[PDB]
């Protein structure tokens, strides 16, 4: 079960994308420009996901978010998605 999740890239650049473990590093999703900033909203299942940005042609992490080292040895950002069980009530 997935949540809408806001991802904001605020270190600037001209063209931003995100990819991550949530889609097995299979595709990049564009981030929309808005006042120095790039944002996307992602449908992501509860739990922890690793992710990284493709900014002006370079794979880069957000230095303001937590990071982790992959099985491949890469530095990826980590997001925890909270469970939304029973939030209707």
């Amino acid at each position: 079960q997935a949540r809408p999740t806001v991802i904001r890239w605020s270190e600037g650049g001209k063209e931003v994308f995100i990819s991550g473990s949530f889609n097995n590093w299979s595709t990049k999703i564009p981030l929309i420009k808005s006042h120095n900033d790039f944002v996307a909203i992602l449908d992501l299942p509860e739990g922890e996901h690793q992710y990284k940005f493709f900014v002006d042609g370079q794979w880069v992490h957000d230095p303001s978010e937590p990071v982790v080292t992959s099985q491949l040895g890469t530095i990826n950002n980590l997001i925890h998605v909270k469970k939304s069980d029973f939030e209707v009530f």
